[PDB]
């Protein structure tokens, strides 16, 4: 028993972290097949930064403008294309540690891995969710950009998230990896507006089935409520909507506990109305939302 | 900017998990070289693990009743061997990818990065801190036992824990890697009392410093404040004792944020006394003592 913030194991995607060199500017590429990914704002003087004409800028450089070293190997760029904020550098080797792969691009509420690098060396790999306004809160310093968030479904790695940009108030926003950023943002250093990040209402009741579980019950009351009722109750605390398919996906921990979402979501009413009154929920002071109902379920039937 | 509870990159300890099964038991060993280290009670029928006598389960095993498999590969056991709570199987092959490696014996209030594992399969990775009471907060499940816990200095993997054990108290107990317990405990199924945990002042100072780093600074207080003044209130509130070694190792922090230990000693003084008031530091509406100094640094500098 326990839980804890688990990350993926980042083995597969270690072997796919090289270092992408543009004159001053060095960042983290992904190194699948014989293609290496990474931002397009590495082609980017910190002038440019301010306004950056994309097309203009890559059309002045040459494959060998860009310097790729996996380790101590350089590896030759052969090409390099653009597709939406991501650059594509074709090299002349395919990378023999390429583990099976897609590109997805994940909705608001969903987790994943972040491998965190600098100099496309791994340091660190913690979990962290998009954000219902389309950031993530992570731990990110200068040269982490092009580092990349990932699931694994058993020996398949889902890369849905590349590292691009901080905004001022210390939140972070990046792309898919077709290039496509989460969120209104764009790769350029001016004003830009995250939106109200509210609560993600259905990571919440997964948390509290994984604290009932783990045998944190005190919050379990007595009462019940409606989907209507309850959103009522939660848009009023910056808490994001419950709709049947959230409730739906929060079937399997319901019927492990014997505890009714509904009911569930009648307890997390309380919690919002009368506050926690100095009691911690599996160790926290505070009602947690970045652990989805199959992180939940991962934790608690330990898949591997 | 940011800062996350990060766990080292898994891959190098990915390497060397390899499932070890002993008549019905299955659980997670560590190939490194041409040996192969898991928990002794792999010996052990639940009934056993009432009373076992290690010596007369393990008498009655030999090398053929130890299947130890490597993702496909079968390892041919060539010796079997006792070392304090540890099993050591000699092995017809080295492991192509041992890592350089040491074993060490990890200090209370020190953080490592576990590789929770079932079957020999990693299932994820998350950080956490030896206790003062010498048990970890952790999370495992029946198959865990043989995870561990490592950290790393840029090459060399340093293995520091080894999973056996769960207390009634949903906490968690285990050895270093040459079979020794950390704390009173022993690995039978019998009552074994933790003793008092107390949180890690030093670690909840390098919070506080994090906390600066990131532009989170209400707490800092007009006060100043004494080694005596500070353990005089930390010892009323469960915490542990500060030395002068841990003003030296807080220096870097103290020197970078302009901020003398002895100062923030005043703020933490002020917390303890006042309580939190309901607002957050860091996202957390607690107090967190599972940060050293050395990771405050790592995350705050990006060592690679
Ligand atoms: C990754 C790239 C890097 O380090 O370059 C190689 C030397 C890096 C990561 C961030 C810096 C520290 N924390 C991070 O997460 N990103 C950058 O270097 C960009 C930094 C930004 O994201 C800036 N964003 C803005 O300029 C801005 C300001 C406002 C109001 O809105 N957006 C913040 C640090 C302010 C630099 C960059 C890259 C590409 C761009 F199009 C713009 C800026
Ligand atoms: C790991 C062993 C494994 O993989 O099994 C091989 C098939 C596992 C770890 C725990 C399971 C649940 N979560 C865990 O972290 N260990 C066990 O299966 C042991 C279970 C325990 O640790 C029990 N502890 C006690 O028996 C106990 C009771 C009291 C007062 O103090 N300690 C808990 C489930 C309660 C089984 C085991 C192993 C070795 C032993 F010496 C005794 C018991």
């Amino acid at each position: 028993s326990g839980f804890r913030k688990m990350a993926f194991p980042s083995g597969k995607v270690e072997g796919c972290m090289v270092q992408v060199t543009c004159g001053t500017t060095t960042l983290n590429g992904l190194w699948l097949d014989d293609v290496v990914y990474c931002p397009r704002h590495v082609i980017c003087t910190s002038e440019d930064m301010l306004n950056p004409n994309y097309e203009d800028l890559l059309i002045r450089k040459s494959n060998h403008n860009f310097l790729v070293q996996a380790g101590n190997v350089q590896l030759r760029v052969i090409g390099h294309s653009m597709q939406n904020c991501v650059l594509k550098l074709k090299v002349d080797t395919a990378n023999p540690k390429t583990p099976k792969y897609k590109f997805v691009r994940i909705q608001p509420g969903q987790t994943f891995s972040v491998l965190a690098c600098y100099n496309g060396s791994p340091s660190g790999v913690y979990q962290c969710a998009m954000r219902p306004n389309f950031t993530i809160k992570g731990s990110f310093l200068n040269g982490s950009c092009g580092s990349v968030g990932f699931n694994i479904d058993y020996d398949c790695v889902s890369f849905c998230y590349m590292h691009h940009m901080e905004l001022p108030t210390g939140v972070h926003a990046g792309t898919d990896l077709e290039g496509n950023f989460y969120g209104p943002f764009v790769d350029r250093q001016t004003a830009q507006a995250a939106g109200t990040d509210t609560t993600i209402t259905v990571n919440v009741l997964a948390w509290l089935y994984a604290a009932v579980i783990n045998g944190d019950r005190w919050f379990l009351n007595r009462f019940t409520t409606t989907l209507n009722d309850f959103n009522l109750v939660a848009m009023k605390y910056n808490y994001e909507p419950l709709t049947q398919d959230h409730v739906d996906i929060l079937g399997p921990l319901s019927a492990q506990t014997g505890i009714a979402v509904l009911d569930m979501c009648a307890s997390l009413k309380e919690l919002l109305q009368n506050g926690m009154n100095g009691r911690t929920i599996l160790g926290s002071a505070l009602l947690e939302d970045e652990f989805t109902p199959f992180d939940v379920v991962r934790q608690c039937s330990g898949v591997t």
